[PDB]
């Protein structure tokens, strides 16, 4: 599914994101927009040979399991493969360990580099939430 932008937004505050670990709103759509554009199946190859899975491009090192990824983990005990659904509540479910787990949205790099310190509420803008 390729969401768009205030239909995502809708879905992430309907899951509790909004304000989770203090990241507003714009800060989830902003990450989802670079990670995926809005796409749930988004899948891309990492240099290590893990994999990025989702909307928010989910690594399958840590968080899911692909079974091709070597001495990985699968914190979020999910295929990877659940993680590319119409459906987002793997990927927020999952998103809300990851946020948690101690450096906060800075583990999605783009997150980093194309929406930390911006004005992340223009991703609301006009969205009847
Ligand atoms: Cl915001
Ligand atoms: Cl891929
Ligand atoms: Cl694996
Ligand atoms: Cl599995
Ligand atoms: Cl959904
Ligand atoms: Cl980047
Ligand atoms: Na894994
Ligand atoms: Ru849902």
């Amino acid at each position: 599914k390729v969401f768009g932008r205030c239909e995502l937004a809708a879905a992430m505050k309907r899951h509790g994101l909004d304000n989770y670990r203090g990241y507003s709103l714009g800060n989830w759509v902003c990450a989802a927009k670079f990670e995926s554009n809005f796409n749930t199946q988004a899948t891309n190859r990492n240099t290590d040979g893990s994999t990025d899975y989702g909307i928010l491009q989910i690594n399958s090192r840590w968080w899911c399991n692909d079974g091709r990824t070597p001495g990985s983990r699968n914190l979020c005990n999910i295929p990877c493969s659940a993680l590319l659904s119409s459906d987002i509540t793997a990927s927020v479910n999952c998103a809300k360990k990851i946020v948690s787990d101690g450096n906060g949205m800075n583990a999605w790099v783009a997150w980093r580099n194309r929406c930390k310190g911006t004005d992340v509420q223009a991703w609301i803008r006009g969205c009847r939430l």
